[PDB]
């Protein structure tokens, strides 16, 4: 029968037929990127140059028109099938088989022929085996509709045992080499095996080459074939054709048969024999059209764009490649693209053009992104934009359903696929927690949206991304790494990328983008559009505009010059661009010229409140709305934050996430609300996983530290669970959690962001019935993103200088999630070291924009009265008379806005978990434990307990040469001082025994180790924990215990935890590291050297501050200062003097120190070494302070 040339010579040869059998089914299978599609596009070429009109059944949405062109396909005369489903696909190809004169059909690809079933939800029992049965189905029916037409059908594969037997021929293409030009990639040595042949002989294989951007090289193989078949003679290097010399090497031998057409064709043949009407279409087309919905197959080179309604993308060159001149009103559009590609700009740009034509639009936001200010420069009327911030994946998808059945919502924008994270994930509900399974949630409420949008003319847009990734792999792009469904139910599909970026000299102010239209059931698919996107300006309207008035000779390219009807307009695209900018109409007409040359509040105001009734109160609104749901508010501290919050403070009994980088301000603000609350009565709780909190700073910020509740939990879980019952009290009005990331679970004591998901939903409710406001802090797990009622974005931007001195951080808070009022509004303000949020600073600014204070360029006036010059000097004038302040304070507010349950539920928590893991911070109440003296005095006072808790864990940390070691050795000393024997695990290979002696240890009774490995050390002290009364152990230092330098720890950390509470044995770790321990301590210390003690000229000291950071023994966050004398040790008398001062026993007369009216010392210095010389009257003060703080 009839045969079509493969494009390769030897493929034809191994086929036995000199081509691929017409009227049969032919399968080409093999690893991806092996030349599958090239070989394909090659037969479409060889047949295309013989009339034989061809069909391309496309589900890959791949195909490079350009690469095709150079392979040699009459693109303008090719039929492609952009099917709606795998079924429909496997029927359109059938329908063409029947229609006589449609010659060869190509399906791309078997794998992407995803069943109508999958496109929805559901299931089978030959399943994913559902395709192998959609195959088995309309296959017989095709098998015979081909021997009818001589119609050749070619299937491309990599899943369906039916196709196997109905194929008359099968090919095993694989990339097995590569071809070089000395120093380059350019080649791909390919190997094709004939597996199935009922046309001649099977099992024969044939080899050839593929060139990047040129295709199969049969001339290449021709030479080689002429070699073995006598016709061509090889004289070593110079190749021959019987006397007539042809070239040098294989490089020129091939390069010659290119210049000589006729002589080649001759040899071609001589080898072959030595081995081996137009309305049957056009009528039968409109047929498949009417039969399956209008436009779902076509020739590619067509001026036919149906006149369905068009909305401008913002880019001319996009509208152009769309075909229709805008996006299809009443359809689904997926714009996918690599993160930070430009997608959303283009997205906001459609919102732009539609809003400028009277229409009103929807924004379904699961990203919490959207820069209002940028949108406003972009062209979007933010005030009228309908914004939705859904509680969840499905819930989001269902809010569209009903914005479709409105009709006067014109365009819906969904941000974005990947971020529409479903219920099951939000709860943590396992089995397919396996996130990327609930893509079936897409397939679900998808089907229905199709209709609801079409009979509204509501245009909907989806945004996606793609996977290559866990984090970083090197596998390959699978179209749309959201869900399988959308891939078909989209009427049009966009691939925005980024390739260039552009410059204003050396600045980077641009981004060169490329949008590919890959799925197009409006017109010409696979058309593309390059243009520019400018930071803070938008799409380069004029940019592309020029480029078009090039090709449609309206603006004349005179090399580097740009002319408009004789008169010169710009040199270099640069100025041309920006010329049109200043003569708008001349452009907007040239616009129109290329567009000629290539192309009630009745129903709304009602269907709005319809969703608020059905889907939780206020789950959508115009962004410009004044309407705040009236629920009670706690002031953030920053007026401008309150304001942009919408409600005037944080929502009561709802969850709030404040996040940001480290050192942003997130805590200052956090502490500020705890303040503002405490000064209204309402009492607060602080759950601490961070052990951060500066008491002194809080005190100066305005926090009643004494009456604040602190909880230093052992496990994240436990932490949360504490909030649980702190919610069921109604007497904790504000809980603060520092911080999400640090709430590391028991399991870890990576994956368990699940813990966050857990007791989340239960805690959500308990707060509305308590007004218990809970605030989280992040830098976390997916659940919070949603259950939060308000999400805050603090970042630090600038700095504040007093003359020339860094005394402040200029901050910016952005309300990115707001289900209490208007979202996306922002507020900027000052934070000052040691004073906090700058009330007055923003107050001035407010009164300027609310016209109470008058800006005379640089001068600041308050009605007649001139109150300052330069923001600063004015700021600090309201600080000078709070009279006028408190008046303007309010006038701006006006222009923009028992102890039964407590004193009981407290101890309940102590009983439920651990005794003493919550308390008031200003508490005498210490507990009973054996306490070793730390060596200090004020330390053992700041501990509250008398010293370190026997048989718990204690971590001391801080910078190198801080005094870490010394401190410990001072403890070992004052254990030695009462029998308690000691071992000192000296991993560091530190310690100068000599020095040690000088500090006061019994050198000979401190039996100690110099371990080789981290482990040895661990299991050494492990065995000393069990070893009865060996009474305290110091590990110096966690440092040389990088061998999972915490997975190793978390091991024996569990073990030493319960071997100590047994032996009373106490363990002190030192650090500079390795998590777990952080929690497994009952006390933590922050040492730091901050001074130095001189004796005129000698560095003989180190002034030292130790903060009690973690204290599950008594009151935490207390601090103590003292002198450490090099080669003597801590200063008994040093800190003693000081204590006796603050306890009215020794009296400070400026520089003079007094005792019973008696002069004892001038300058702390001499005062000290006085008490050294009067032990009697010293020891006597010792006690009387010990009586007053122990
Ligand atoms: N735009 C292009 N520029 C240069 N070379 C290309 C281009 N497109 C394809 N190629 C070449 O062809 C590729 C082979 O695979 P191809 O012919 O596209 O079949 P395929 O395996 O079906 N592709 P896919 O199904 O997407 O994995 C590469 O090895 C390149 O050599
Ligand atoms: N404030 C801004 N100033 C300058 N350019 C901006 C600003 N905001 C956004 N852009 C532009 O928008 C970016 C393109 O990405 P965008 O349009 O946000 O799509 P996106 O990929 O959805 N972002 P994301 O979803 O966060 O990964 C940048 O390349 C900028 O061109
Ligand atoms: N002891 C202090 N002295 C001076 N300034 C301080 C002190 N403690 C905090 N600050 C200020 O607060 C910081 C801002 O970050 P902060 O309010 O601590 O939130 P944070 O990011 O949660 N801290 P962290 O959890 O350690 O990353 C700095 O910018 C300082 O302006
Ligand atoms: N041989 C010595 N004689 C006297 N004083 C010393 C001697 N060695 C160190 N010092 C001082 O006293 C030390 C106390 O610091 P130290 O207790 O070693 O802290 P550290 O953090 O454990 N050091 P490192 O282990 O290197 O991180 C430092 O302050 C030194 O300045
Ligand atoms: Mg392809
Ligand atoms: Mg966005
Ligand atoms: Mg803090
Ligand atoms: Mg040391």
């Amino acid at each position: 029968v009839e045969t079509i040339s493969t494009g390769s010579l030897s493929l034809d040869i191994a086929l036995g037929a000199g081509g691929l059998p017409m009227g049969r089914i032919v399968e080409i299978y093999g690893p991806e990127s092996s030349g599958k599609t090239t070989l394909t596009l090659q037969v479409i070429a060889a047949a295309q140059r013989e009339g034989k009109t061809c069909a391309f059944i496309d589900a890959e949405h791949a195909l490079d028109p350009i690469y095709a062109r150079k392979l040699g396909v009459d693109i303008d005369n090719l039929l492609c099938s952009q099917p709606d489903t795998g079924e429909q696909a496997l029927e359109i190809c059938d329908a063409l088989a029947r229609s006589g004169a449609v010659d060869v059909i190509v399906v791309d690809s078997v794998a992407a022929l995803t069943p109508k079933a999958e496109i929805e939800g559901e299931i089978g029992d030959s399943h994913m085996g559902l395709a192998a049965r959609m195959m088995s189905q309309a296959m017989r029916k095709l098998a015979g509709n081909l021997k009818q037409s001589n119609t050749l059908l070619i299937f491309i594969n990599q899943g369906g045992n039916a196709l196997k037997f109905y194929a008359s021929v099968r090919l095993d293409i694989r990339r097995i080499g590569a071809v070089k030009e000395g120093e380059n990639v350019v080649g791909s040595e390919t190997r094709v095996k004939v597996v199935k042949n009922k046309i001649a002989a099977p099992f024969k294989q044939a080899e050839f080459q593929i060139l990047y951007g040129e295709g199969i090289n049969f001339y290449g193989e021709l030479v080689d074939l002429g070699v073995k078949e006598k016709l061509i003679e090889k004289a070593g290097a110079w190749y021959s054709y019987k006397g007539e010399k042809i070239g040098q090497g294989k490089a020129n031998a091939t390069a010659w048969l290119k210049d000589n057409p006729e002589t080649a064709k001759e040899i071609e043949k001589k080898v072959r024999e030595l081995l081996l009407k137009q309305k049957a279409l056009a009528a039968a087309l409109g047929q498949i059209e009417k039969q399956f919905g209008k436009g779902s197959i076509m020739r590619l080179g067509e001026d036919r764009s149906m006149d369905v309604e068009t909305i401008s993308t913002g880019s001319l060159s996009l509208d152009i490649a769309l075909g229709a001149g805008g996006l299809p009103m009443g359809r689904i559009v997926e714009i996918y693209g690599p993160e930070s590609s430009g997608k959303t700009t283009l997205t906001l740009q459609v919102i732009a053009a539609a809003q400028r034509e009277g229409k009103t639009c929807a924004f379904i936001d699961a990203e919490h992104a959207l820069d209002p200010i940028y949108a406003r420069k972009l062209g979007v009327d933010i005030d009228n934009l309908l914004c939705s911030q859904p509680d969840t994946g499905e819930q989001a998808l269902e809010i569209c359903d009903a914005l479709a059945r409105s009709g006067a919502v014109d365009v819906i924008v969904v941000d974005s696929v990947a971020a529409l994270t479903p219920k099951a994930e939000i709860e943590g509900e396992i089995g397919d927690s396996h996130m990327g399974l609930a893509a079936r949630m897409m397939s679900q409420a998808m089907r229905k949206l199709a209709g609801n949008l079409k009979q509204s003319n509501t245009l909907l847009i989806f945004i996606n991304q793609i996977r290559m990734k866990i984090g970083v792999m090197f596998g390959n792009p699978e179209t749309t790494t959201g869900g399988n469904a959308l891939k078909f139910y989209a009427s049009v599909r966009l691939d925005i990328r980024r390739i260039g970026a552009v410059k204003e000299g050396e600045n980077v102010v641009g981004s060169e983008t490329r949008v590919k239209v890959v799925k197009n059931k409006i017109a010409a698919p696979f058309k593309q559009a390059e243009f520019q996107i400018l930071y803070g300006e938008g799409i380069n309207f004029y940019g592309e505009l020029v480029d078009l008035g090039v090709k449609e000779k309206l603006i004349e390219k005179a090399g580097a010059w740009y002319s408009y009807k004789g008169e010169k307009i710009g040199q270099g695209k640069a100025n041309a661009t920006a010329w049109l900018k200043d003569n708008p109409e001349t452009a907007k007409e040239i616009e129109k010229k290329v567009r000629e040359l290539l192309l009630k509040q009745k129903a709304l105001a009602a269907a709005l409140g319809q969703i608020e009734k059905q889907f939780g109160k206020g789950s959508i609104m115009r962004l410009g709305e004044d309407r705040s749901m009236d629920v009670e508010t706690i002031s953030t501290g920053s007026l401008s934050l309150d304001i942009a919050l919408g409600a005037g403070g944080l929502p009561m009994g709802r969850i709030v996430e404040i996040y940001g980088p480290e050192s942003s301000g997130k805590t200052t603000l956090t502490l500020q609300v705890i303040a503002a609350a405490q000064r209204e009565g309402k009492t607060c709780a602080f759950i601490d996983a961070e052990h951060a909190l500066d008491p002194i700073y809080a005190r100066k910020l305005g926090v009643d530290i004494d009456n604040l509740l602190c909880s230093q939990p052992d496990t994240g879980e436990q932490a949360l669970e504490i909030c649980d019952a702190l919610a069921r009290s109604g007497a904790v009005d504000v809980i603060v959690v520092d911080s999400v990331a640090a709430l590391t679970p028991k399991a870890e004591i990576g994956l368990a962001a699940r813990m966050m998901s857990q007791a989340m939903r239960k805690l959500a409710g308990n707060l509305k019935q308590s007004n218990t406001l809970l605030i989280f802090i992040n830098q976390g797990g997916n659940a919070l993103k949603f259950y939060a009622s308000v999400r805050l974005d603090i970042r630090r931007i600038g700095a504040v200088k007093e003359g020339e001195n860094v005394v402040g951080s200029e901050t910016r808070v952005k309300v990115v999630k707001n289900k209490i009022a208007a979202p996306f509004k922002q507020a900027e303000f000052q934070i000052l070291y040691g004073e906090g949020i700058n009330f007055y600073g923003e107050l001035v600014d407010l009164g300027v924009k609310e016209k109470l204070i008058e800006k005379a360029g640089a001068w600041y006036s308050y009605k007649g009265e001139k109150i300052g010059q330069g923001k600063a000097n004015a700021t600090a004038w309201l600080k000078d008379n709070p009279e006028t302040a408190k008046e303007i304070e309010k006038k701006v507010r006006e222009l923009l806005l028992k102890q039964k349950a407590l004193a009981a539920a407290l101890g309940q928590i102590e009983k439920q978990f651990g005794k003493g893991s919550i308390m008031r911070l200003g508490e005498d109440r210490s507990m009973d434990v054996e306490t070793i003296s730390t060596g200090s005095l004020s330390l053992d006072i700041a501990l509250g307990a008398g010293g370190l808790p026997m048989g718990r864990i204690v971590e001391i940390y801080g910078p190198e040469s801080s005094g870490k070691t010394t401190l410990t050795l001072q403890v070992i000393a004052a254990a030695q001082r009462e029998g308690k024997t000691c071992a000192f695990i000296d991993a560091e290979h530190a310690l100068d025994p000599i020095y040690a002696r000088k500090l006061g240890v019994d050198i000979d009774n401190l039996l100690c180790s110099q371990p080789d490995t981290g482990e040895q050390a661990l299991e050494i002290c492990d065995a000393l924990a069990r070893s009865g009364a060996v009474d305290v152990i110091v590990v110096d230092s966690v440092a040389a215990l990088t061998p999972l330098a915490a997975r190793m720890m978390s091991q024996a950390m569990r073990k030493l935890a319960g071997n100590l509470k047994q032996s009373n044995t106490l363990l002190i770790f030192i650090n500079q590291g390795g998590n777990a321990l952080k929690f497994y301590a009952s006390v933590r210390l922050d040492i730091r050297r901050i001074g130095a003690v001189k004796e005129g000229e000698n560095v003989v000291g180190s002034e030292t501050r130790v903060k009690v950071v973690k204290n599950k023994i008594a009151a935490p966050f207390k601090q103590a200062e003292f002198q450490i004398l090099y080669g003597e040790g801590i200063n008994f008398y040093g800190e003693l003097v000081d204590l006796g001062v603050k306890e009215k026993l020794i009296e400070k007369a400026g520089a003079w120190y007094s005792y019973k009216g008696e002069k004892i010392g001038q300058g702390k210095a001499n005062a000290t070494a006085w008490l050294k010389d009067n032990p009697e009257t010293a020891k006597e003060i010792e006690k009387k302070v010990r009586e007053l703080l122990l």
